[PDB]
Protein backbone atom coordinates (compact mmCIF):
# COMPACT_ATOMS: atom_id res chain seq x y z
CA UNK A 1 0.00 0.00 0.00
CA UNK A 2 1.76 3.32 -1.11
CA UNK A 3 -1.02 5.13 -2.70
CA UNK A 4 -3.06 7.81 -1.24
CA UNK A 5 -5.28 10.83 -2.31
CA UNK A 6 -4.22 14.56 -2.33
CA UNK A 7 -6.73 18.10 -2.70
CA UNK A 8 -4.67 20.80 -3.22
CA UNK A 9 -7.04 24.15 -4.24
CA UNK A 10 -5.73 27.59 -4.07
CA UNK A 11 -8.80 30.25 -3.79
CA UNK A 12 -10.97 28.97 -6.99
CA UNK A 13 -9.44 26.73 -8.79
CA UNK A 14 -7.87 22.62 -9.22
CA UNK A 15 -4.10 22.06 -8.63
CA UNK A 16 -3.98 18.81 -7.75
CA UNK A 17 -7.14 16.66 -6.44
CA UNK A 18 -7.20 12.86 -6.45
CA UNK A 19 -4.79 9.85 -6.51
CA UNK A 20 -1.15 10.24 -5.89
CA UNK A 21 2.03 8.46 -4.61
CA UNK A 22 4.59 11.14 -3.51
CA UNK A 23 4.65 14.68 -3.65
CA UNK A 24 7.85 16.91 -2.84
CA UNK A 25 6.90 20.37 -1.44
CA UNK A 26 10.23 23.33 -1.74
CA UNK A 27 9.79 26.51 -0.44
CA UNK A 28 12.18 27.43 2.48
CA UNK A 29 11.32 25.42 5.92
CA UNK A 30 10.89 22.00 5.56
CA UNK A 31 11.66 20.03 2.30
CA UNK A 32 9.24 17.82 2.40
CA UNK A 33 5.55 17.26 0.98
CA UNK A 34 3.37 14.71 1.24
CA UNK A 35 3.57 10.43 0.93
CA UNK A 36 1.70 7.14 2.46
CA UNK A 37 2.83 7.11 5.87
CA UNK A 38 3.28 10.79 6.59
CA UNK A 39 3.11 12.56 9.94
CA UNK A 40 0.38 14.48 11.29
CA UNK A 41 0.78 17.86 9.99
CA UNK A 42 -1.81 20.59 10.84
CA UNK A 43 0.29 24.05 10.40
CA UNK A 44 1.30 26.40 7.38
CA UNK A 45 3.09 25.13 3.68
CA UNK A 46 5.50 26.64 2.69
CA UNK A 47 5.54 28.87 -0.25
CA UNK A 48 7.49 27.69 -3.23
CA UNK A 49 7.17 24.60 -5.78
CA UNK A 50 5.88 21.22 -5.31
CA UNK A 51 6.33 18.07 -7.63
CA UNK A 52 3.41 15.77 -7.21
CA UNK A 53 3.56 12.21 -8.49
CA UNK A 54 0.16 11.07 -9.57
CA UNK A 55 -0.64 7.62 -8.29
CA UNK A 56 0.08 6.43 -11.71
CA UNK A 57 0.42 7.63 -14.94
CA UNK A 58 3.04 10.88 -14.78
CA UNK A 59 4.19 13.39 -12.47
CA UNK A 60 3.61 17.45 -12.43
CA UNK A 61 4.57 20.40 -11.06
CA UNK A 62 2.85 23.76 -9.13
CA UNK A 63 3.62 26.56 -7.58
CA UNK A 64 1.89 28.40 -3.99
CA UNK A 65 2.93 31.20 -1.98
CA UNK A 66 1.69 29.94 0.51
CA UNK A 67 -1.34 27.89 2.52
CA UNK A 68 -2.73 25.72 4.98
CA UNK A 69 -2.47 22.14 4.78
CA UNK A 70 -3.86 18.96 6.56
CA UNK A 71 -2.76 15.27 6.26
CA UNK A 72 -5.52 12.72 7.19
CA UNK A 73 -5.85 8.53 7.47
CA UNK A 74 -5.54 7.85 3.87
CA UNK A 75 -5.57 11.30 2.14
CA UNK A 76 -4.38 15.13 2.81
CA UNK A 77 -6.18 18.53 1.94
CA UNK A 78 -3.94 22.02 1.52
CA UNK A 79 -5.54 25.40 1.16
CA UNK A 80 -4.04 28.64 -0.33
CA UNK A 81 -4.23 31.85 -2.30
CA UNK A 82 -1.81 32.58 -4.90
CA UNK A 83 -1.83 29.23 -7.21
CA UNK A 84 0.77 29.03 -10.47
CA UNK A 85 1.55 25.92 -12.14
CA UNK A 86 4.76 24.99 -14.12
CA UNK A 87 3.29 26.65 -17.51
CA UNK A 88 0.71 28.58 -15.84
CA UNK A 89 0.84 31.24 -19.20
CA UNK A 90 4.05 32.87 -19.82
CA UNK A 91 7.07 30.47 -19.75
CA UNK A 92 10.27 33.57 -20.62
CA UNK A 93 8.20 36.37 -18.40
CA UNK A 94 9.04 34.47 -15.58
CA UNK A 95 12.87 35.57 -16.32
CA UNK A 96 12.03 39.37 -16.23
CA UNK A 97 10.35 38.90 -13.04
CA UNK A 98 13.58 37.26 -11.60
CA UNK A 99 15.78 40.09 -12.97
CA UNK A 100 13.40 42.78 -11.85
CA UNK A 101 12.99 41.33 -7.93
CA UNK A 102 17.21 42.11 -8.17
CA UNK A 103 17.13 44.94 -8.77
CA UNK A 104 14.88 45.74 -4.77
CA UNK A 105 17.40 43.45 -3.45
CA UNK A 106 20.53 45.42 -5.23
CA UNK A 107 20.83 47.60 -2.05
CA UNK A 108 19.31 48.23 1.35
CA UNK A 109 20.28 48.05 5.09
CA UNK A 110 18.76 46.92 8.49
CA UNK A 111 18.67 43.13 9.83
CA UNK A 112 14.71 41.83 8.95
CA UNK A 113 14.20 45.23 6.07
CA UNK A 114 15.52 43.93 2.42
CA UNK A 115 16.22 40.82 4.25
CA UNK A 116 12.64 39.76 3.93
CA UNK A 117 12.15 41.02 0.80
CA UNK A 118 14.55 38.08 -0.05
CA UNK A 119 12.49 35.39 0.70
CA UNK A 120 9.78 36.97 -1.53
CA UNK A 121 12.01 36.97 -4.01
CA UNK A 122 13.26 33.25 -3.49
CA UNK A 123 9.26 32.45 -3.76
CA UNK A 124 9.13 34.13 -7.49
CA UNK A 125 11.93 32.22 -8.28
CA UNK A 126 10.60 28.78 -6.98
CA UNK A 127 7.96 28.95 -10.36
CA UNK A 128 10.77 29.69 -12.85
CA UNK A 129 12.49 25.97 -11.19
CA UNK A 130 8.74 24.28 -12.46
CA UNK A 131 8.64 26.14 -16.12
CA UNK A 132 12.16 24.78 -16.73
CA UNK A 133 11.29 21.11 -16.18
CA UNK A 134 8.01 21.13 -18.02
CA UNK A 135 10.10 22.04 -21.34
CA UNK A 136 11.53 18.14 -20.65
CA UNK A 137 8.36 16.71 -20.29
CA UNK A 138 7.12 16.18 -23.72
Amino acid sequence: AMTYHLDVVSAEQQMFSGLVEKIQVTGSEGELGIYPGHAPLLTAIKPGMIRIVKQHGHEEFIYLSGGILEVQPGNVTVLADTAIRGQDLDEARAMEAKRKAEEHISSSHGDVDYAQASAELAKAIAQLRVIELTKKAM
